[PDB]
């Protein structure tokens, strides 16, 4: 294990981590590729889905969160986010231009997450 994976696991958020997330979290709802996940899914725009998806997440909700001091540890956060794209991937085809944002978007997350923990670690 890691440094940066232990901190993940076992190391409490604190006010200047949640700093550093409110930023992971803007660039995310900023990216050209976020549109579909800014806000919940509207049943209209799928009437089958939350009969589909158990763990609806969109990046308002996690806003929401965020602001709260919802999350612990950066697992929980890490988790919620990833929530978004699973559900997307799940429920669409691959050629949904959902399904498209949602691979760009977790790849850029991806590379905002690993700034965020090498940021915490020094
Ligand atoms: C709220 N609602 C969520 C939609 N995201 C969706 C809709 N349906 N399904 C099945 C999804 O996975 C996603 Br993500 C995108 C939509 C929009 C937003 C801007 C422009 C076009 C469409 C705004």
């Amino acid at each position: 294990m890691s440094t940066e994976d232990a901190m993940t696991v076992l190391t409490p958020l604190t006010e200047k981590d949640y700093e550093g997330l409110k930023r992971v979290l803007r660039s995310l709802q900023a990216h050209k590729m976020a549109w579909p996940f800014l806000e919940p899914v509207d049943p209209n725009d799928a009437p089958d889905y939350y009969g589909v998806i158990k763990e609806p997440m969109d990046l308002a909700t996690m806003e929401e969160r965020v602001q709260r001091r919802y999350y612990e540890k950066l697992t929980e956060f890490v988790a919620d986010m990833t929530k978004i794209f699973d559900n997307c991937r799940y429920y669409n085809p691959s050629d949904s231009p959902f399904y498209q944002c949602a691979e760009v978007l977790e790849s850029f997350f991806v590379q905002k997450l690993k700034g965020f923990k090498a940021s915490r670690s020094h």
